[PDB]
């Protein structure tokens, strides 16, 4: 598909405004973290131990977000939203993110550039990802959408 | 006071041996993180906001107990427990702290030194704090005591 039109803009400003050979990943659940399993840990957790798990917590998230990176991508379209701080990393990373991507939108994705909408970020090998020659910002009116060209 | 005896050690290795001149803070309530609180703000929370929040949190903690060096104090003696990573700014502040001291000890321990037993660590100012020669960790036998020498 010498194009596919995504109604969504990258996330942060400071992510790539134009993509160059782009590995894509598409990714059904949200990069967040769970509320009621970090509640229950807290809940269960020896007092003196609360601000450990916050901390464990804390590189738990990080390190569940650097599998995008480390399994290759330099894109990532994610069906859900994103955690803010979450964001901030893959602003860091250099990585291109969009969030709330439309399911009809995430399989149209899925055939165009060949990736594996994956759930689990485990399963986030470097052969599930998508291609495509291009991937960027483009302004249309006032919305800010994303352009997924060459798809392959 | 040329001497009460407290029965409790220093809380880490790399606290001092013995402090000179020690301006004392004594709190009734626990150097810890409130677990119905932090699991209500993390319940409340907006789903992207997760991270942000124990960001937050981690960072409001290490300043609730950075009020102890701030108001001087060399020594703290609290009367419940004192979470572990808050034992760890403590050590790093070079702070002789002890937890869960005797109630009996914390009121005998006021007297002696003339400071004045706080709960909320905002009202730890530095007119509250006690005083004494000398504050060490002492073995006698098999115990690890703390002496609190000089008091004044
Ligand atoms: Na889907
Ligand atoms: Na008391």
């Amino acid at each position: 598909m010498s194009g596919i039109v995504i109604d969504k803009e990258k996330v942060h400003s400071k992510m790539p405004d134009v993509v160059k050979n782009a590995k894509i990943a598409l990714i059904d659940s949200a990069l967040e973290i769970k509320k009621t399993e970090i509640e229950a840990k807290v809940q269960i957790s020896d007092p003196s131990k609360i601000q450990d798990f916050l901390n464990q917590e804390t590189n738990t998230f990080k390190q569940m977000v650097e599998k995008i990176k480390k399994s290759g991508a330099n894109v990532v379209l994610c069906q859900k939203g994103i955690d803010d701080v979450a964001q901030h990393y893959l602003a860091k990373e250099g990585i291109y993110a969009v969030r709330r991507v439309k399911k009809s939108d995430m399989e149209k994705l899925a055939k165009a550039t060949g990736a594996k909408i994956v759930t689990d970020l485990d399963d986030l090998t470097p052969s599930v990802l998508g291609e495509a020659e291009t991937v960027e910002e483009r302004k249309i009116g006032d919305d800010r959408m994303t352009f997924v060209m060459g798809c392959k």
